[PDB]
């Protein structure tokens, strides 16, 4: 039957990487207006912080720090400071990402660059964390992937490969921390029309995207919070391993 | 921000196939239980009946007709008792349905079979319903689909097939309906342990299905009555097409 | 190293379902080209004789036969006249098939009538070659399936999923048939300028089509064909339960 | 009809990667006895050596260049000698890169590293053959991925993952490179029997892997060159960012 309870996270602590602005945003808001101590992770610490005062203007508990997910040392920093300043850590959503459409013949750098942010530094960042949530006997990763990682178009080598890479390390690592009693799942979004998106978008632009979208909208950054809030809740407990696709049953183009 | 209301299902009429027992009979149990009416539909009026009772004993409203899905007569028939009984529908449940292991030289007859408890009744019923979901503007529709949909194996050929059909019939039939704000979902359940394995289950089998399943614990009706919910909650309201796999990140043998 | 006689058919017997016209056309030229004795199925006799004459003509042997594929009877009198004609059955190449894109409110009638085609015909018509492969001990099934398989879109209800059933059951069939030592491919072609799209076709509505294509064409049933005897030769003897897509690297629209 | 010249490569240029032993190496004895001029690259010049006389006791031509591909600079080296050496290049199969089972806690040098060996590697040589193969009219990009990419397991982060970018960037090039008739293709192989497993493996170990597979024989690394040359050749010239899976329609564990 169905229990409000379990589609909470009361007495949890969560690491939100990327999450002072977009859909990782709202991911930490709609964290700790669940019932969750957030420690709110950005390499923008003005807007890190924002969110902060922001959670505590509802009640919830938050606290920043500055993190630029591509340095090792600032990703063991975060691990230790989140560890403190929460006293554990039940959940992991690794938002923070990016890379973007580019021609073939970037310098490698610009390759080099997508898996940094995709792949290596939630790699990284799982490494640290999965020893404290094997410790409390239990926790839960979420990666924010893309629809790329499923698509093939022109102009998408390395972000459509790196977010590959981080969909099939989710269905695998679900092995590797199964035993510690850790469920690893992802999600990929459609076209957020994150506060940014929202800014540019023509309403020309956004008849040309939603052609092919089913559920003919745009999504909102809440939409994602919504489908975390549930893969990171008990009521998906036995839910590990899967890429749930956000996007109105189609493609944005 | 995190919104209760928005993981229930108030006022919401259900429709639910094979709801007698198993993963069926705790849909309808979650789903009432958060605030739908629901129509309870098997081939066994015993068990629905007995499931409608304990619903309104929970203090829910519901329903209970006898439905063989295999035929079109008593799919409109079905149809006809909701729109009598609920007023309206906007939610359809396309639980029942099968087949299993079957030898390569089976009988067409057996063949065909598998076909018309997972594809052809639920198109149908998908028809069925389709227009009155409209009505009421929007709707959701979610199948119980199967991990044989996905995987490979000897003796599967009916079962696996007619499954994969019904798997892709979701990704379509989301284009089809979504200009009618209906989507389409469905989930993909692992090795549940319902009633009735449960007594033919012993512990020794069980550390062998399990032996491949990162969260190494058999699956509860409860899991897939969560992700139902979910899926068929406003909260999940830009996500169409899409097929949830709830089977603890591995395969039960 | 390269071994020319490896990419030849030379004294094999092969049943090629609708070959009287286009892909399948090409497939029994260019298998009777290649050393192996045909038998040519469709419904339109004049055609599948056409192509009869058309094979001598280039000292290859082919033998027509008229057979419905959606008649269990016509299947079994196809399979009873190839091992009387030829004398046994080592290729079965399963192109006939079809359905179109339809309305979701089509007649039931339209609906189950895909997977007559699609599904069923192709399932019987392994289970009456089976046998007689398994006493040669070995042989291979190819069947021609579709991208609508795998992609989604409006108005692709029926097609679509009885393609993917098709698919599907290639990969599981390859487990049932692996023991008898038959291999089991498929192959989903793009959009193929078989004669009749080429007769229809305009100047603008290629372009439209081949908008997503990388490999800026249309198709043409020898891709098809070189595709389908590669499958079916001996240089993929380790080749089974495959679904070999030919577009060009994209899907036309 | 059937044209045994569109299965040859007469006149091709092809570069081949860790062309020293197994895989690679009959890759390149298959192609040189295609009819197509040769550069075997290795990490192990006296492997390359070899397979280089014996390529040419064969009547082939074919030229040894020891390279690394995990070095940048090397990569060019590489290009340049094959430029100097062939005069043009048509057709590159990337066959070294590699990894294996790690432990979840590996270092994080190895996890990138089976990203050098995989991802980049792949990616960069792309980058330095795709000018020359533009000039010349097209070309053929084939790379040697494997089934962890398809696959879930534990121990497998970095291996699976990589592979998994890397069968991506197959998709997403085609797009790119498809306006410079340039087609990308990938073969995952699975268990093949090569010089060294072939010592190390035992007939116990062998029933076993062989648990799963339809076609019960390991692979011979024929299979792979096989399908390599019908990837390369102008018979599969509408074939364009797909990857075939040869393992006899299973899985060896
Ligand atoms: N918005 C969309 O339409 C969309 C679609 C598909 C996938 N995604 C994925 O969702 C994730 C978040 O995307 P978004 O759209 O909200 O992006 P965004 O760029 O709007 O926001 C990213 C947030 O992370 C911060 N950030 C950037 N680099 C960082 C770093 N190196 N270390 C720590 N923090 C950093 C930014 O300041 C910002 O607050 C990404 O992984 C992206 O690939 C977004
Ligand atoms: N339980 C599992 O482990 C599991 C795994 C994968 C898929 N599934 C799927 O879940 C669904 C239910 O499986 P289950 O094991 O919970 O089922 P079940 O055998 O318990 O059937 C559930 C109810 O459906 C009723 N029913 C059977 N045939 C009917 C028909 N022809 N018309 C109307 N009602 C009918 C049964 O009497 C029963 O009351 C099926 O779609 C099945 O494929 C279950
Ligand atoms: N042409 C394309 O672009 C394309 C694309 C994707 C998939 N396909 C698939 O390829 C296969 C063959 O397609 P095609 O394009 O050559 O079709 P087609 O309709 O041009 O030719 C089919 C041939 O089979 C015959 N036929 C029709 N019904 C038959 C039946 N019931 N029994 C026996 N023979 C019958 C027809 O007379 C004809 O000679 C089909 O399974 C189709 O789904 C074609
Ligand atoms: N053999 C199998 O069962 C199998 C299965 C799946 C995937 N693969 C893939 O096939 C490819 C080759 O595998 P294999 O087992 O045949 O390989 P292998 O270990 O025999 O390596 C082949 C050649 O590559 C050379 N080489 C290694 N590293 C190199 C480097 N850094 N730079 C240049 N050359 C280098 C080796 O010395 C060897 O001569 C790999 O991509 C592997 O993932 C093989």
């Amino acid at each position: 039957m169905f229990n409000s309870d379990n589609l909470r996270l009361d007495g949890k602590c969560a690491i939100i990487t990327g999450a002072g602005a977009g859909i990782g945003k709202e991911i930490a808001i709609t964290f700790a207006t669940a019932g969750a101590s957030v420690v709110v992770s950005d390499i923008n610490a003005d807007a890190a912080n924002h969110v902060v005062d922001e959670i505590q203007q509802l009640g919830g508990q938050a606290f920043a720090c500055r993190c630029d997910i591509t340095s090792e040392q600032e990703l063991s920093a975060l691990a230790d400071f989140a560890i403190s300043k929460l006293g554990k850590v039940d959940i992991l959503v690794n938002n923070a990402g990016g890379g973007g459409p580019k021609p073939f013949d970037m310098p490698m750098a610009d390759f080099r660059r997508a898996y940094e942010l995709n792949v290596f530094s939630f790699f990284h960042l799982s490494q640290l964390v999965a020893p404290e949530m094997e410790k409390n006997g239990g926790g839960v990763i979420l990666t924010i992937t893309s629809m790329a990682a499923e698509n093939k178009n022109i102009n998408m080598t390395s972000y459509a490969s790196s977010k590959a890479a981080a969909s099939h390390l989710v269905r695998n690592m679900a092995f590797d921390l199964g035993e510690k009693n850790i469920r690893v799942n992802g999600i990929a979004p459609g076209a957020i029309l994150t506060d940014a998106l929202k800014s540019v978008i023509t309403p020309e632009i956004e008849q040309k995207m939603l052609q092919h979208t089913p559920i003919r909208r745009l999504g909102q950054p809440q939409d994602i919070a919504n489908a975390a809030l549930f893969l990171c809740s008990p009521a998906a407990s036995w839910v590990s391993g899967q890429i749930l696709t956000v996007s109105g049953g189609g493609v944005q183009e």
